[PDB]
C-alpha cells in the first residue's frame, strides 16, 4: 500500500559526513510500481527549519501533520534507495501541489529538464 | 570539484540493508553540476555487472569496456543515493552524451517524473 508521496518515518542510520542521519521522516519519491512490487523504496529525507533560507532543492512543508513540525523541510538533495525494512510507520502523504514542488526540487537536484 | 554529471567513481557503498546495494564498486554521479562542484555531497546511482540479462525500464547497460568496468556492466537507476564525497575513491571514467540521455530517461522512469 506504499505509494509515491506518502510520508514514513524511516531509519537512516548508520551515515557518515554530511549524508542526513537518524530517525526521521521521509518522503517516497519512487513510482509506484516499483512501490508495490519492489523490495526497497526511494526516498527523500525530510528535516525541522534550521536557519530558513532560500534553496531550489529545499521544499517547505506548510500545513503542520502527524510527527511533522510545521517548519519541516524536504531535502532533494538527500535521496535513497532503502530496503522497505526500514521504513517504521506511515505519518501522512502530500498533497498533489506539494508533490508538484517536490519534483520540481528532484529535477532541479538531478539536472533533469 | 572537478567532480561532474556522468563520471563514474569507485565508492564504498558499505553498510548497506537488506536488497540496498552494497559493497565496494562504480558509481555514476548523477546530481547536477553546481552541486558536483561546491557541495560537500553527491547523488549517484549504482552500477554492477550482469546478472541474467533482462529487459528493465530502469537498468541502463553500460556498452564499452572502460577502466575497472566490466563490459556487462549495468547502471541501477532504481538504486540511488547521496553520498558524502569522501566516500569517492578513485575516478574510473565518464558516460558519453548518448549514455547519459539513456539514463536520464531511465532515472525519471524510476522517479515517476515526465
Amino acid at each position: 500500500p506504499i505509494r509515491r508521496g506518502d510520508v514514513y518515518l524511516a531509519d537512516l542510520s548508520p551515515v557518515q559526513g554530511s549524508e542526513q542521519g537518524g530517525v526521521r521522516p521521509v518522503v517516497i519519491i519512487q513510482n509506484d510500481t516499483g512501490n508495490k512490487y519492489s523490495p526497497t523504496v526511494i526516498v527523500a529525507a525530510i528535516t525541522g527549519r534550521i536557519n530558513k533560507a532560500k534553496i531550489p532543492t529545499h521544499v517547505e512543508i506548510e500545513k503542520k501533520k502527524y510527527k511533522l513540525d510545521k517548519d519541516s523541510v524536504i531535502l532533494l538533495e538527500q535521496i535513497r534507495t532503502l530496503d522497505k525494512k526500514r521504513l517504521k510507520e506511515k505519518l501522512t502523504y502530500l498533497s498533489d501541489d506539494k508533490m508538484k514542488e517536490v519534483d520540481n526540487a528532484l529535477m532541479i537536484s538531478l539536472g533533469l529538464n
